[PDB]
């Protein structure tokens, strides 16, 4: 299973369960790596999607209660549960966008770590946990280079070191 998500330089992730900045360049990577895999999204993540629905995908709802239904994505309340399906299907690629709930419950043991950085900042009520380089290290990295200072990012890619 494979973490994905952004932050910004300053320390910034978003604010008011929306995207301030908006960088389709980088979105539409991600909707295309998350092509013919299974990835499970918070509900609270859900209400951001700035390109909804997500037709053609194995999308995945996450809601507190199992009764409560969801379009376009199957709802689970069992966080465990979720887990196990992936390791039943090892074959399956799983890709997480968001919550951070979500991830802040799996960020203690994810098999791959996806970062991504932005030259430019902005201003929000949300803040990005600390990252613990110990648990976890760069593969690799790559350097993408735009013609606006905001736009140019850096990606890389960390994976967990015995
Ligand atoms: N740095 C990053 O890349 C990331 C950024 N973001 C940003 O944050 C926003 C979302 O974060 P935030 O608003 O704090 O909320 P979350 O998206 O993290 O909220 C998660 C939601 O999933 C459901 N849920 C949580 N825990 C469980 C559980 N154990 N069992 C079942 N369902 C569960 C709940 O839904 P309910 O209570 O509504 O039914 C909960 O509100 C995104 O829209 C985006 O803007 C999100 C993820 C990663």
């Amino acid at each position: 299973t494979a973490f994905l998500w952004a932050q910004d330089r300053d320390g910034l992730i978003g604010k008011d369960g929306h995207l301030p900045w908006h960088l389709p360049d980088d979105l539409h990577y991600f909707r295309a790596q998350t092509v013919g895999k299974i990835m499970v999204v918070g509900r609270r993540t859900y209400e951001s999607f700035p390109k909804r629905p997500l037709p053609e995908r194995t999308n995945v709802v996450l809601t507190h209660q199992e009764d409560y239904q969801a379009q376009g994505a199957v709802v689970v309340h069992d966080v465990a549960a979720v887990f196990a399906y992936a390791k039943q299907h090892p074959d399956q690629e799983l890709v997480i966008a968001g919550g951070a709930q979500i991830f802040t419950a799996f960020k203690d043991d994810v098999d791959t770590l996806l970062v991504t950085r932005l030259a430019g900042s902005f201003e929000g009520d949300t803040k990005m946990i600390p990252l613990n380089w110990d648990d976890f290290t760069k593969v690799s990295s790559r350097t993408v280079e735009d013609t606006n200072p905001a736009l140019t990012h850096t990606y890389e890619v960390w994976q967990k070191k015995a």
